[PDB]
């Protein structure tokens, strides 16, 4: 019993960490093979920083203005290129400590693990969601660019976020591994909004689910809906349509519990129309919509 945020194990994952410096900045790299990715920034000026033409930046470098560190042993660059909005640099020596690996585009609503690294050294880990909006409502520092964001199957580690920067508003912006921007997001030194968030109405359900196999069952009731005037009230409170193919994905769930989702969807309606008249599910006072269906599963 019980349910908690968790991330998978990072240990795979960790020994990927380097650091990499160019000039006066250091931050976080990702080796893999003989290859090293981090955002291509590292680059940057504070000058540059404000409009850059990231092709000229880098047609001036040379292998030489990069260093890689793996620990403490000096890791040789011997080739570098663009890929995006990341760096790939090629390293003399192949990671012995490479994970089975795969690049994957997360989608808004889905989680991956955080492992924020400083200086190349792993700090903490954390699982986030990809925000509707396209930000990740992280806890970063400076320093902790080139932090990954990933998955596990199996054996498998799936990387899906490098992190690069942090909106004014506080949430944070990166890229998948190709190097392309979650978002309308671009690596320049200005300020930068996001779109306006909605919830995770398929994950807020996911967790009433889970609260019912933890035994908090307050807020179920014999009320039913259809799908429709359903998303009529998720319309008005800021969440997303809920589909049928999102109703689908709980028929496991809703095996489990003996609770149709229609049902559960009536007890969200209510829950939004009354709120919660000061109970908690599972330990919150707010509606939380960062577990997937599947983080419901695989951890009850
Ligand atoms: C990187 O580690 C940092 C991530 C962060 C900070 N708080 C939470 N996460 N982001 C660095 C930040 C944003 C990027 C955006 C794209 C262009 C470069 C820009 C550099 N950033 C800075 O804050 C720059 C600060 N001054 C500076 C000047 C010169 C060289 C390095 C840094």
């Amino acid at each position: 019993s019980g349910f908690r945020k968790m991330a998978f194990p990072s240990g795979k994952v960790e020994g990927c960490m380097v650091q990499v410096t160019c000039g006066t900045t250091t931050l976080n790299g990702l080796w893999l093979d003989d290859t090293v990715y981090c955002p291509r920034h590292v680059i940057c000026t504070a000058e540059d920083m404000l409009n850059p033409n990231y092709e000229d930046l880098l047609i001036r470098k040379s292998n030489h203005s990069f260093l890689v560190q793996a620990g403490n042993v000096q890791l040789r660059v011997i080739g570098h290129s663009m890929q995006n909005c990341l760096l790939r640099l090629k390293v003399d020596t192949s990671n012995p400590k490479t994970p089975k690996y795969k690049f994957v585009r997360i989608q808004p609503g889905q989680t991956f693990s955080v492992l924020a690294c400083y200086n190349g050294s792993p700090s903490g880990v954390y699982q986030c969601a990809m925000r509707p909006n396209h930000t990740i409502k992280g806890s970063f520092l400076n320093g902790s660019c080139g932090s990954v964001g990933f998955n596990i199957d199996y054996d498998c580690v799936s990387f899906c976020y490098m992190h690069h920067m942090e909106l004014p508003t506080g949430v944070h912006a990166g890229t998948d591994l190709e190097g392309k921007f979650y978002g309308p997001f671009v690596d320049i030194q200005t300020a930068q909004a996001a779109g306006t968030d909605t919830t995770i109405t398929l994950n807020v359900l996911a967790w009433l689910y889970a609260a019912v196999i933890n035994g908090d069952r307050w807020f179920l009731n014999r009320f039913t809906t259809t799908l429709n005037d359903f998303n009529l009230v998720a319309m008005k409170y800021n969440y997303e349509p809920l589909t049928q193919d999102h109703v689908d994905i709980l028929g496991p769930l809703s095996a489990q519990t003996g609770i149709a989702v229609l049902d559960m969807c009536a007890a969200l309606k209510e829950l939004l129309q009354n709120g919660m008249n000061g109970r908690t599910i599972l330990g919150s006072t707010i509606l939380e919509d960062e577990f997937t269906p599947f983080d419901v599963v695989r951890q009850c």
